[PDB]
């Protein structure tokens, strides 16, 4: 089983200068002819010429137009084509081949495949070798000249990278298009699309060069009306890159294409970005509110790769975080600017601290630049993306905007063209650090540990105030737990954005200050502090760490009410909830363990409840922020704090705490649900396709969150509200009506009603499926069986399979049923999917990531299922590597 090591990187002994492809799409097969103009590099040591080529049917191969003979001059084993060195030229030569591939039966959705009636490619990371022979690694940069031919009636729209330089008719009802793409690119950025596509288009004129750029967005005909928001998003993304970074698009056209069958959200092929339809298409009538933020995010993200990933390339796959972490960071700056709500930053933190912290405390834990892989597809992770994004964001925190922009421009100017590594970026940032610190002895050598050290730092605090001296001290310690990657962990460069709040008047006591913690511990002292402050620590969540603030609940409530920083207020609320959860959880567990007939539970802090009411009733406070404060921290955040987590005991603990708070605030929640209606559900702009109001969507989030609370509580007559809510024109409302009706006899009436409203739009039906899947129903197993039989059937569409099964895995009570029936159900789906799509089968493993953090009975049940999956004779390499790592085997 082949392991690749980061430190083993060596340039190839071969060079590929030019790729000339002819892709001839037929009814039963596609024929790919390719000529590679090649050379011998300075690194060559007389080795065999070995190409990647997976599942290719060879018709012929040649060197310099002389046909090579199998067995004598080459061997092919369905993975590697080896041409023996004695047959390989010692100077520039041409390698040519013709192979047969079958996009119609390519259900793995990598390489060239058919999605409904569209033929489409996906090459990142190793998909190009599934289309033709290549040295399929990102440092093999080449020029591309691509011709596609197909049946004209079936496939009128033909697209690839670069300029369309010719179009032509072919006998027998066929037609062809030639595209030439002169600038060098790695092969994972190659794309081709053939289909009966419809489009919307616009022209964008760049900021400085004043280049006219043609923008096209494509879908199947049925959904072309859903393309408008994506076109607006693309204009916004171009403007932002211009305005913040001074970066203009370089090419004359940019195409975005939506397809129905896609392993991920989208892909940044140069001038030809290809999208999961769920991340490109939306309408007010047929999409939930989340679609709007998602499209903005994904269009922005793939656009931002044009510089960070495409123009500046990766040397090798170990550098993945350099394009993905940096591009997530760019999209976050963009979306914060576009949405102007604090919930954009909060939602990123909420994801990192639940999902990524869980990964980083699991057997899958890795640094953002891993040291080895077996299947690189397994390293497209929340760590590489989201922790990578936070590491990229810490440079901006450390440097500030002016110097951050200087360092980023140094990175672009020096590397445009060109493969790069994480050190290249650190080097550019360090040049700005030197400039900022006014000394050339300053360095960021220690900062590199953020790329190589796995695990989440824990940062803890002690405080001292001397009233007589007016002097305040913050003593800080950092600790990363040893793990399987490093026995010894080193101190990181941690920037700690801080304020000091005067608790008498809630005012700021110091200017903006970022403490640079670079040792295992340090004490920061402040003079002229007139009263003992409450510290506001890690403002904006300034480093990706466990924060142990050591504050009292009274201090935390004062920050929640009065602090200026959204993240610190949110975290203070989070910390109050966590202290309560851990206390009640222990009380319930002791009662269960001791089989007690009676016992006590510690009630929720009454001043905390009063603070929630205070914020909810403030008309000037943000609706998105309000929806976070009435929600308990995510289950996957909580599990990081509990050993041997008994999921039933956690479910009882959450229930008690929600009931405690609802018993005091339900009348307030009801009054707000009613009073927010006018603005939340305003229809003034319902038929304006480009008018998108993030605040209004956050008001709907709050309304729907309050409705869920009131429905769980069986608030008097709430069923009337639910039934009326089902009549709203907004899918976020009428789908909420289905899930909150789970607690009432009207559930299956709303099931049918909303099914009928959803069934005629592919993406809306997927949203309906998630809604059913996440429904808090005691008969959820029977309901999932009905979905399988009646709707999902044998669909191989990843969006369908993920919609039915993933939301259900968050059902803390039912998915973790002590019989193990939920673990069995998901393992069956995993093994079934693995037969045709190993990548999606691995995504479906997500619920097992926390297996060793549960109570011993559930650990045993999950392990048995994973061992059963591992024992499947036909298991993919991808799935096997993932399960071997996850089970420490
Ligand atoms: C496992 O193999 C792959 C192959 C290709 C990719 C595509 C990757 N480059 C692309 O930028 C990407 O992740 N977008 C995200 C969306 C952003 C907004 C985070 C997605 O798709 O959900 C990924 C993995
Ligand atoms: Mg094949
Ligand atoms: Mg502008
Ligand atoms: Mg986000
Ligand atoms: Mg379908
Ligand atoms: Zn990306």
């Amino acid at each position: 089983p082949k392991i690749h090591y980061r430190k083993d990187y060596k340039p190839s002994g071969f060079i590929i200068n030019q790729v000339t492809l002819n892709i001839n799409i037929h009814d039963q097969e596609t024929i790919v002819r390719s000529v590679l103009d090649m050379d011998i590099s300075k690194h060559n040591v007389g080795e065999d010429l070995v190409f990647d080529g997976v599942g290719l049917k060879i018709n012929e191969i040649s060197i310099n137009n002389k046909k090579l003979v199998e067995g004598e001059e080459y061997t092919y084993d369905n993975e590697f084509l080896t041409i023996f060195s004695k047959f390989v030229p010692k100077s520039k030569f041409a390698f040519s081949s013709e192979v047969i591939i079958h996009p119609e039966t390519n259900y793995a959705l990598t390489g060239l495949y058919k999605s409904k009636n569209i033929i489409v490619s996906q090459c990142e990371a190793t998909g190009f070798r599934r289309i033709t022979f290549f040295i399929d690694r990102p440092d093999m940069m080449a020029k591309y000249d691509v011709t596609v031919t197909a049946d004209k009636e079936k496939y009128p729209v033909l697209l690839s990278n670069g300029d369309k330089v010719n179009e032509f008719e072919i006998p027998g009802g066929r037609h062809g298009a030639r595209f030439n793409d002169p600038p060098l690119k790695p092969c994972y950025l190659f794309a081709v699309v053939a289909g009966d596509l419809k489009h919307l288009s616009a022209t964008y004129i760049t900021k400085y060069t004043k280049k006219k750029v043609e923008l096209y967005v494509f879908s199947e005909e049925k959904y072309v009306s859903k393309l408008q928001w994506a076109l607006e998003c693309l204009k916004k993304s171009m403007a932002f890159d211009e305005d913040y970074f001074g970066l203009e698009y370089d090419l004359s056209r940019l195409n975005l294409v939506a397809v129905s069958d896609f392993n991920v959200g989208a892909m940044e092929n140069k001038g030809l970005n290809i999208f999961n339809a769920n991340s490109l298409l939306a309408s007010k009538k047929n999409s939930i509110d989340f679609s709007y933020a998602r499209i903005l995010t994904v269009v922005g993200h793939e656009y931002f790769h044009q510089y960070t990933g495409n123009r500046v390339t990766l040397r090798d796959w170990f550098q993945l975080t350099l394009k993905e972490g940096l591009t997530v960071h760019r999209e976050n700056l963009f979306s914060e600017e576009m949405t102007k709500t604090v919930t954009t930053r909060l939602s990123h933190v909420d994801l990192l601290r639940s999902v990524q912290f869980l990964e980083d405390s699991s057997p899958l834990s890795h640094p953002i630049r891993p040291e080895s892989y077996v299947s690189m597809e397994n390293f497209y992770t929340t760590t590489v993306y989201d922790k990578g994004s936070e590491v990229m964001r810490m440079y901006l925190t450390i440097l500030g905007e002016e110097y951050y922009k200087k360092g980023f421009d140094i990175y672009i100017k020096k590397n445009d063209g060109n493969t790069a590594t994480c050190e290249d970026f650190n080097y550019a940032m360090e040049q700005a650090y030197k400039m900022k610190k006014a000394d050339n002895s300053a360095n960021l050598n220690q900062y590199l540990l953020w790329f190589s050290q796995s695990g989440t730092p824990h940062v803890s605090f002690k405080y001292n105030y001397d009233a007589e001296k007016k002097q305040y001290s913050i003593h800080v310690n950092q600790y990363t737990k040893p793990d399987e990657n490093q026995k010894e962990k080193k101190p990181l460069f941690i920037p700690i954005s801080v304020g000091l709040i005067n608790p008498e008047n809630g005012k700021e006591m110091i200017s903006q200050t970022t403490l640079e913690l670079t040792k295992e511990s340090d004490t920061f002292v402040f003079n002229n502090i007139a009263v003992k402050p409450i510290p506001s620590l890690f403002r904006g969540f300034s480093a990706p760490v466990y924060i142990e603030d050591q504050l009292t609940d009274e201090e935390r409530i004062l920050l929640l009410k009065y602090d200026s920083d959204a993240f610190v207020r949110y975290n203070s609320c989070t910390n109050i909830y966590m202290k309560q959860i851990l206390m009640n959880y222990n009380e319930f567990l002791k009662a269960k363990n001791e089989k007690l007939e009676s016992f006590q539970l510690t009630p929720v802090n009454a001043q905390f409840i009063d603070a929630i009411k205070y914020l909810l009733e403030d008309p000037h406070a943000d609706a998105g922020f309000k929806s976070y404060i009435v929600s308990l921290p995510q289950d996957r955040y909580i599990i990081n704090f509990v050993s041997n987590l008994d999921t039933d005991v956690l479910a009882d603990t959450k229930e008690y705490i929600y009931k405690q708070i609802g018993d005091k605030l339900n009348d307030v929640y009801y009054k707000m649900f009613k009073s927010l209606e006018a603005k939340a559900d305003d229809l003034t702009y319902f038929n304006d396709e480009s008018h998108v109001d993030f605040d209004q969507m956050n008001m709907r989030t709050l309304r729907n969150t309050l409705l869920s609370l009131l429905s769980k509580a069986q608030y008097p007559n709430i069923l009337n509200e639910i039934i009326e809510h089902s009549k709203s024109p907004y899918p976020s409302n009428w789908l909420t009506s289905l899930s909150v009706s789970a607690y009432f006899d009207k559930y299956f009436e709303l099931y049918d009603k909303t099914y009928k409203l959803s069934k005629d739009d592919e993406l809306l039906l997927q949203e309906w499926l998630k809604t059913v899947s996440r429904s808090d129903r005691k008969d959820i197993y029977e309901i999932l069986k009905k979905l399988e039989n009646e709707v999902l059937k044998d669909s191989k569409n990843p969006n369908d399979i993920r919609a039915v099964y993933l939301p259900f895995t968050n059902n803390l009570r039912r998915f973790h049923d002590i019989s193990g029936k939920g673990y069995k159900l998901i393992a069956e789906v995993i093994t079934k999917t693995d037969k045709f799509n190993p990548m999606v089968a691995t995504q479906l493993c997500e619920p097992f990531k926390l297996w060793n953090k549960l109570d011993t009975k559930r650990q045993e049940l999950m392990l048995n299922e994973m061992n059963t999956m591992l024992q499947e004779p036909q298991i993919s390499n991808n799935l096997k590597e993932y399960l071997l790592r996850l089970t420490n085997k």
